[PDB]
């Protein structure tokens, strides 16, 4: 605390605080006096800096628990630092003077600044793949400095000598092998061994121990794994059911494929003879590739099967199972392992499709159902679940921190001084002229007319430019050049001109000013460079003054503030997120960099793309892995690296990189988040229509109430919904047979005309009845009649247009189209559909307040890529060799290609998704945020070239840049903007309403709660004992968990028994495991007859029992059908139908294990919240299927649509439609309709129904497409909530915790010492003494006992108290009200009342 100590005061104290052992002592529970952890400033008591006396060791004026032998040291910035003064033997003291000289060293800042200077270095020197030999010296100079750091520390601290040592820290010993490894090279030869050094990136990790933001946020990641689990236990046991199944059904199905037909031997020792060509063996056949048939249109080995529903290759061709696995050889079923990683690829949702198809092909759609099933258990409730725990356990952290700091807090800038000067020569600015016009302009500027139309300005001007289009044969050209600048003047004239009115002295007052200074020096320093029509990219800065258009906007300020928190307050998670991927990028290529250097040996050395020969790369591939696709490239190892290294890197990436950027999304989320009957209408205008309100006492009158009566009991009636509800299902149904069947098949063709006829007279019917029955009260009391008249129109027009015969024009003939609207008429009769849209209807305003600033944020960067991208994606080729681009040395412009066009063969194309216009880049943007198709439009941006002229390989390898800026852009904020919207109207909507019932029915509502409890009363324990020998033992042999241990022993050992599984394999290892299957079949059979009568036949119960016949069943009658039908085995599939049953006898486990309960109960109380949704999802999709099939009938084959994949019946539509829910690619879809060249549609077709062409209309496919990709994902987004809500709503905890129970014995003992008498009535002036003897007293003591008579003491009769008045009074004293023990404790009570 002061200047210096003495020799004596120490030895004082250090003498007194060692005896503790002897005369100290002959609770302490040590905490930091004021939170001081080191590394902190925490004033506490002085609150000021001292005169010299920092920097000197204190004897830390606090408890004696930091002093001992150590000592406490500040900084000029008052840091703590704690250090400990002990020896390290022979001659050496804390009294000496070069400790002090290295505690200046140390705690001062100037030594930070020194190390951050080397590392950042050493990031840079490493990141080369071919340095030149001289950075060797460099590194030496690098080993010194980083001595240098160890050297002051471990004379300070102590190696591990007394205590507060260099390695007690555990930080200082995690670059320590920095330190021995350049120098194990020094003195020790090295060997002939790569694969070595590449450890040096482990230093890069040293930059955490330097800011100390970072460390602080690297805990609370630590502590938010370790406080996430009981979900992965989950998710691997889910893995593995669903491979054990998969093992049993795909078994060798990727391998069938169809092959040139085999002849014959020919009756000889053996010659395979087919069109000349002879092969020795069978396998010489089966196994050669030079047979096998290409699918046309891409490049792999087609599928095949004999199944009735699996399709068939052209003739000449025999199917059959040979050869290899397809794709490299990577995917398979053929054993557990490859299941399982064909399921964790289902999981994460990637490159499935493919593997959908091929599955598909082989195994047949009605298979189709399994994937159904793993889509919806798999992807949606395990990410729920993952998300909600990590979600809590974040909030957690925040709730804890807000209440220590409450609980803590309940217990000049002028330097130079030179400005000044300015002050006293500016501000009056008036001068002596003026006087007069400095006045004027402070009142023209007028607030609601000048500041509305600079507004226009900003606005009108940002749609000029957006008519930059390609090829405008000028007009437009010369006439953006007059507006830009007319614009440009208007913008920049009240730059100077407001400083009259407002003295510069308040020039910028909130930085809005600042802002609007830059943009107009922007746009002055631009119209800098005249003398050159090049370099127009440098116009392009101006389209900043979008952001003008934000001091009027409620929630574009709200996006900037967002934006600013993910900057700086959020800055301490984005470095660490920063670091990891430079560390990652780095070691990736240390990892495999000398892999790719034979990957060439083609077309002159070009190389594949996406490698990790070069810094760049690396960091492109990284992001890639990050956003989600890792399949692709990982394909790529396995072939160079090996199968036990690229696996291990990727998996740990993906679980890194995804923790980090889903809490740090989450974390920027809660930071921006802190009788008669109605004849016409009202007693209005009816006054002059006396036309209702007639004289009614004679027979004129009584024909309306006697039709309205009439009318009304019609309606009413049920059995009339019925009749409605069956119709209007089969007006659905009938519209699902207008395929290619109408001119295949001739009745059905006259059934569904009758039908169509008798369905339009029903429902015109429906309408006459309706608007006589309710009167005119519908249409403006309940609008779902609007959409009934407006269906029911349609229908009629089209009636009355075919009647007469003149329903031949083409307005007429589409509008058999909006039949599609028939099946919307059903949405209104039931109940839960009700409830969906009436929720749904709720957040149009939450979705137009994101869509307009999604709009504009789009169209900024949409007009970038029209100026950057236009006119560069043409190219001619060659029609034999396909769509491939040509060379750079025969052709150069469209001019030179088209002259070269002699022979016919060069056709020009463009490709099919561009920039050259604004809604074109709409879309494209589209295509890139959704990552499908992105990556044909990224290898047109790379290889573009100038304008009009032939692209090159990797000519500008830096326009991923652009890209990049956008995915992070476009996609991470608009997902939260969007969320944070829908979310806070959601809730509000529920809280508007005063309960958490939404997405429920009227009975559902009051089910889930009345079906839905936790409390127990007293379960029991029953055992026969009329024999003494063989249940008395039994009862302890059950009760005992040695029955567990059985159970869990069995089933593990069946487990291991059911994963040895591969494809045909000898018979000897067939019939041995058929052996194991009996044995554990039997002694399972075996406990389940032990069980016998130690319950009699008394434990057919809730609990977990019957279950074991029921197992026992269902497994003795799928083991012993092989024996019952040993006859024959002809049913390659109903026979592994059956075998499945084994998957059983697994779920058993699910009984322990108690944590793996309560997720799994919150799934079933959350079902009923999604058959809703589920409904409406199916809904939508028929509507979809109908309205698809009408247009898209003969689109030609090509992408991706074939034979199974298409839009000619119901099934393909469907299959389609499933495909494309999720949006697991849709480009390969849209690309083929929107063909309409010569070359790629033939306008003369000869087809056999009322259409022509095999090109499909490209204005009618995009809407399609994308109002199916928007609805799609609400809806899944909605399913989402809902989810993740059920699982919080579970969170009772401690909702009773009674513990009442154990306190009814001294009551009890209390009345057995009062029984004998059997009064049941006490007096208090006996009970004054008698209750100081209560057992740790929740009641009244002696001095007490006056105020008993206050607190619930009764007197009645002859001033007699009760004491059935005194047991809740005692019991409400701890707890009361609340818990069940309490409520079954009182009831009690009161049945003994009435006993
Ligand atoms: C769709 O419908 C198709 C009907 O046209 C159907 O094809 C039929 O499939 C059956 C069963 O899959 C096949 O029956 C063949 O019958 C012959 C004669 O009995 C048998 O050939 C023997 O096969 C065994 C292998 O199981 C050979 O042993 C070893 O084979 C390997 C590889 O072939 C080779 O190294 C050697 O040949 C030998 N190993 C050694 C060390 O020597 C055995 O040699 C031959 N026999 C002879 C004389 O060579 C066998 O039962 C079977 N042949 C097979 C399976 O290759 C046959 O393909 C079709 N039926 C007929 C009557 O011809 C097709 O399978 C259906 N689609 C699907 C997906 O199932
Ligand atoms: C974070 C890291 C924090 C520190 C952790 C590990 C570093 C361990 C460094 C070595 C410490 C060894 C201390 C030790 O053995 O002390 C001995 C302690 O003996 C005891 O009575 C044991 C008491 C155990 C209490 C808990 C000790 C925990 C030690 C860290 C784990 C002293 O005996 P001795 O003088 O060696 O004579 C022995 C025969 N009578
Ligand atoms: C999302 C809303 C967009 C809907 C589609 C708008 C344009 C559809 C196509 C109409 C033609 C078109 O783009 O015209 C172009 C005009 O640009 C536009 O799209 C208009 C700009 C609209 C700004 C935002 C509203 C120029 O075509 P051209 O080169 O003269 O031939
Ligand atoms: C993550 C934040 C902190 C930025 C860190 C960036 C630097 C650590 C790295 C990233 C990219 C590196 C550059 C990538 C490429 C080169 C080219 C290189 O010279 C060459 O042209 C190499 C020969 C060849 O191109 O084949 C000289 C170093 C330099 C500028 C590198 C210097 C170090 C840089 C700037
Ligand atoms: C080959 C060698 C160099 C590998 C070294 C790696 C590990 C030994 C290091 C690297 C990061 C370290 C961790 C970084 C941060 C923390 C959080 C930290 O949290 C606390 O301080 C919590 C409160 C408490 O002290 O109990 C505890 C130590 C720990 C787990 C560290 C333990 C040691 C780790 C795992
Ligand atoms: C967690 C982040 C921050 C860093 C991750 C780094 C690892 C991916 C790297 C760093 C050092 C690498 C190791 C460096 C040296 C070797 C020795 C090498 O030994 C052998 O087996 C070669 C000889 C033989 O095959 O017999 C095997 C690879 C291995 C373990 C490497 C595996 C990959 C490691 C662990
Ligand atoms: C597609 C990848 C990048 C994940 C994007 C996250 C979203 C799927 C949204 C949908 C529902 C959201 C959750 C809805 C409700 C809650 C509860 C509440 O805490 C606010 C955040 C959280 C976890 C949300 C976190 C982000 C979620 C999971
Ligand atoms: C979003 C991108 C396109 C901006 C491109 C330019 C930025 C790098 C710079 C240029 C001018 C800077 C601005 C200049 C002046 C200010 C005022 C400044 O105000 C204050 O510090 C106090 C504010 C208050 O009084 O509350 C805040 C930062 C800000 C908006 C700066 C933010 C960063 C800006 C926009
Ligand atoms: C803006 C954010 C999203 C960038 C994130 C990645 C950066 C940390 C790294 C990755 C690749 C690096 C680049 C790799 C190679 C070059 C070499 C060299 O390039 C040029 O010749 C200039 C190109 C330019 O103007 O960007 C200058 C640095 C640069 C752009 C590097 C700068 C730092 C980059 C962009
Ligand atoms: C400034 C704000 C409003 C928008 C930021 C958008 C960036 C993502 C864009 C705008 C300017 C672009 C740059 C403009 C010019 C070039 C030079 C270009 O280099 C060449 O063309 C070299 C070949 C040659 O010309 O010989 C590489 C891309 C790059 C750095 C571009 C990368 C992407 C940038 C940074
Ligand atoms: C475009 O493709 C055609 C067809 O492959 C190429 O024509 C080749 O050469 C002559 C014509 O000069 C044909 O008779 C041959 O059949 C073709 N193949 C071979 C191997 O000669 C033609 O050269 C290609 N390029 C151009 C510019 O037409
Ligand atoms: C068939 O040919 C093989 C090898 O060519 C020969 O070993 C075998 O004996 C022949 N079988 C006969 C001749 O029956
Ligand atoms: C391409 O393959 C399909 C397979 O369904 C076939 O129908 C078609 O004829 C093939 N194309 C040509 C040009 O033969
Ligand atoms: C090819 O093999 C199939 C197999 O059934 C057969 O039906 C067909 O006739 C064969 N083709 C020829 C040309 O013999």
């Amino acid at each position: 605390s002061f200047r210096r100590f003495t020799r004596e005061s120490l030895a004082a104290i250090e003498k007194r605080m060692a005896e503790k052992q002897a005369r100290g002592s002959t609770e302490e529970a040590p905490r930091p006096q004021l939170d001081l952890q080191a590394s902190k400033k925490l004033p506490d008591l002085y609150g000021n800096p001292p005169q010299e006396l920092i920097g000197e060791p204190l004897e830390d004026l606090d408890p004696f628990y930091s002093t001992q032998k150590t000592f406490i040291v500040l900084n000029k910035g008052k840091t703590i630092f704690r250090f400990s003064a002990t020896n390290a033997l022979y001659v050496l003291s804390p009294f000496h003077p070069i400790r002090r000289a290295a505690v200046k060293i140390l705690v001062h800042s100037l030594f930070n600044m020194l190390i951050m200077c080397t590392i950042l270095t050493n990031c840079v020197f490493m990141a080369q793949h071919d340095p030149p030999p001289w950075t060797k010296y460099v590194e030496y100079t690098f080993t010194a400095i980083y001595t240098f750091e160890s050297l002051v520390k471990i004379l300070a601290r102590g190696f591990c000598l007394h205590a507060f040592t260099f390695l007690r820290d555990p930080w200082n010993w995690l670059d320590f092998s920095v330190i021995i490894m350049a120098y194990t090279t020094e003195f020790v030869d090295l060997g002939n061994v790569s694969a070595l050094r590449t450890f040096r990136v482990l230093r890069a990790l040293k930059t955490i121990s330097v800011i100390s933001g970072l460390k602080t946020i690297v805990g609370a990641l630590i502590q938010s794994v370790k406080k996430l689990a009981d979900v992965m236990v989950l998710t691997v046991f889910c893995l593995s059911v669903f491979a054990l199944i998969g093992l049993q059904l795909f078994m060798g199905n990727l391998r069938h494929k169809c092959v040139r037909n085999f002849t014959a031997l020919n009756g000889t020792n053996g010659s395979v003879e087919a069109d000349g060509l002879v092969w020795e063996s069978l396998d010489l056949y089966l196994s050669d590739p030079e047979n096998y048939l290409l699918k046309n249109g891409t490049s792999d080995v087609l599928l095949c099967g004999n199944s009735s529903d699996a399709g068939t290759c052209p003739e000449g061709y025999r199917c059959l199972k040979a050869g290899e696995n397809p794709d490299h050889g990577y995917t398979s079923f053929d054993s557990f392992a490859w299941a399982f990683l064909a399921l964790f690829r289902l999981m994460t949702q990637d490159c499935w499709e493919r593997l959908y198809q091929q599955t598909l092909r082989s195994a047949g759609k009605i298979y189709m159902i399994f994937f159904m099933l793993v889509i919806f258990l798999g992807s949606f409730y395990l990410v729920n679940l993952i998300l909600a725990v990590v979600a809590m356990a974040y909030e957690e952290q925040n709730q804890a921190t807000i209440a220590e700091t409450e609980e803590k807090e309940k217990r000049h800038k002028c330097p130079p001084c030179w400005n000044r000067l300015a002050q006293r020569y500016l501000i009056w600015e008036c001068c002596p002229l003026w006087m007069s016009i400095k006045q004027g302009v402070k009142l023209v500027v007028m607030d609601p007319f000048t500041d509305l139309t600079i507004t226009m300005c900003i606005v009108l001007n940002t749609l000029f430019m957006a008519l930059e289009h390609y090829n405008m044969t000028s007009e437009f050209e010369e006439m953006l050049q007059v507006g830009n600048l007319v614009f440009t003047g208007i913008f920049t004239a009240e730059m100077t001109f407001k400083i009259i009115a407002l003295d510069p002295y308040y020039y910028f007052q909130q930085g809005w000013n600042i802002f609007d200074s830059i943009i107009v020096i922007l746009s002055l320093m631009e119209l800098g460079l005249s003398r050159m029509s090049n370099l127009s990219v440098l116009r392009s800065f101006r389209l900043l003054r979008v952001f003008k258009l934000a001091k009027s906007w409620p929630t574009l300020n709200t996006l900037i503030k967002i934006i600013g928190n993910s900057v700086g307050a959020l800055g301490n998670l984005t470095l660490v997120l920063a670091i990891i991927v430079f560390i990652f990028a780095v070691v990736g290529m240390q990892l495999f960099g000398k892999n790719y250097s034979e990957l060439r040996d083609s077309d002159s050395g070009l190389l594949p793309r996406w490698h990790m020969m070069d810094f760049f790369h690396a960091f492109l591939i990284i992001f890639r892995i990050l956003c989600g696709e890792w399949i692709e490239t990982m394909w790529d190892c396995m072939e160079v690296s090996g199968q036990s290294l690229c696996l291990l890197v990727f998996l740990l990436v993906m679980v890194i990189g995804n923790l980090v950027v889903l809490n740090l999304f989450l974390a920027l989320l809660l930071s921006s988040f802190s009788k008669d009957p109605e004849d016409c209408f009202t007693e209005g205008c009816v006054r002059r229509c006396p036309c209702c309100a007639v004289d009614t006492t004679q027979a004129p009158g009584k024909v309306w109430w006697r039709l309205r009566k009439t009318c009304y009991h019609i309606v009413e009636h049920s059995w009339f919904e019925t009749f409605i509800i069956f119709m209007i299902l089969l007006s659905s149904g009938a519209l699902a047979f207008e395929d290619i069947y109408l001119e295949e098949r001739k009745t059905i063709k006259v059934l569904l005309e009758y039908a169509d006829k008798m369905f339009t007279y029903v429902f015109v019917l429906e309408m006459l009845l309706k608007w006589v029955a309710y009167g005119f009260k519908k249409y403006f009391t309940n609008a779902w009649c609007w959409l009934d008249f407006l269906i029911v129109d349609v229908s009629l027009v089209s009636l009355v247009a075919n009647t007469l015969g003149f329903a031949e024009m083409g307005p007429i003939k589409s509008l058999r189209t909006l039949r599609a609207l028939r099946p919307l008429r059903a949405l209104s009769r039931f109940e839960g559909m009700r409830v969906v849209v009436n929720a749904l209807v709720g957040a149009i305003p939450s979705i137009m307040n994101v869509l307009l600033v999604c709009l504009i944020f789009w169209l900024i960067f949409s007009i970038m890529g029209v100026n950057l991208f236009a006119g560069k994606f043409g190219r001619c080729i060659n029609q034999t060799e396909g769509d491939l681009p040509l060379n750079y040395t025969i052709v150069n412009n469209k001019s030179q290609c088209e002259s070269l066009n002699l022979t016919g063969e060069l056709y020009w194309t463009k490709v099919k998704v561009n920039f050259d216009n604004v809604g074109a880049g709409y879309l494209a943007l589209l295509q890139v945020a959704t990552f499908k198709g992105w990556m044909d439009i990224m290898y047109a941006a790379v290889d573009s070239r100038g304008y009009e002229e032939q692209p090159q390989w990797e000519y500008n390898l830096y326009m991923y840049i652009y890209f990049v800026i956008f995915i992070i852009f476009g996609s991470f904020f608009t997902l939260n903007l969007f969320i944070g919207v829908i979310i806070d109207n959601f809730n509000q909507q529920k809280k508007k309403l005063g309960g958490q019932d939404i997405f429920m029915t009227e009975e559902q509502k009051k089910y889930y709660n009345a079906m839905k409890k936790l409390g127990s009363k007293k379960p029991q324990k029953p055992i026969p004992r009329p024999l003494n020998k063989y249940q008395g033992f039994i009862f302890d042999i059950v009760t005992k968990q040695a029955f567990d241990v059985t159970i869990m022993f069995l089933i593990c050992l069946n487990m291991v028994t059911m994963m040895v599984e591969t494809d045909d394999q000898s018979p000897e290892k067939i019939n041995i495991l058929a052996k194991i299957n009996l044995l554990f079949v039997a002694i399972f059979t075996g406990e389940c007859i032990v069980k016998l009568a130690a319950l009699r036949h008394y434990y057919f119960t809730n609990s977990w029992n019957i279950f074991d016949f029921v197992v026992v069943i269902l497994s003795i009658v799928g083991t012993v059908l092989s024996d019952i039908i040993q006859k024959y085995f002809f049913s390659p599939t109903l026979f592994r139908v059956i075998r499945l049953a084994r998957i059983g006898r697994i779920l058993r486990l699910i009984r322990g294990a108690k944590g793996i309960r309560t997720l799994l109960f919150a799934l079933m109380m959350s079902l009923p919240a999604l058959f809703n949704i589920g409904l409406l999802l199916f809904l939508v999709m028929f509507i979809y299927s109908i309205f698809g099939m009408a247009n898209f009938a003969y689109v030609k084959w090509e992408a991706g649509i074939d034979d199974m994949f298409n839009f000619q019946t119901f099934a393909n539509s469907m299959l389609c439609l499933f495909q494309i829910t999720t949006s697991a690619g849709w480009d390969g879809l849209l690309s083929p309709i929107l063909n309409t060249g010569p070359p790629y549609c033939d306008p003369t077709l000869p087809n056999s129904n009322g259409s022509r062409g095999d090109c499909g209309s490209p204005a009618v496919g995009i809407l399609f497409f994308t109002t199916y990709i928007i609805i799609s994902f609400l809806i899944v987004v909605n399913m989402y909530i809902a989810i993740i809500l059920e699982n919080f709503s579970v969170a009772t905890e401690e909702s009773t915790e009674p513990l009442s129970e154990d306190d009814f014995d001294m009551f009890y003992e209390i009345w057995e010492k009062f029984d004998p008498e059997a009064t049941q009535f006490i007096e208090y002036s006996v009970l004054s003494d008698f209750a100081d003897a209560l057992s740790e007293p929740l009641r009244i003591a002696k001095p007490n006992q006056i105020s008993l008579i206050n607190m619930d003491l009764p007197m009645v009769s002859g001033d007699r108290i009760h004491c059935m008045d005194i047991l809740f009074a005692f019991t409400k004293r701890v707890l009361g009200e609340s818990g069940e023990m309490d409520a079954l404790k009182i009831q009690m009570e009161e049945k003994f009342m009435a006993a």
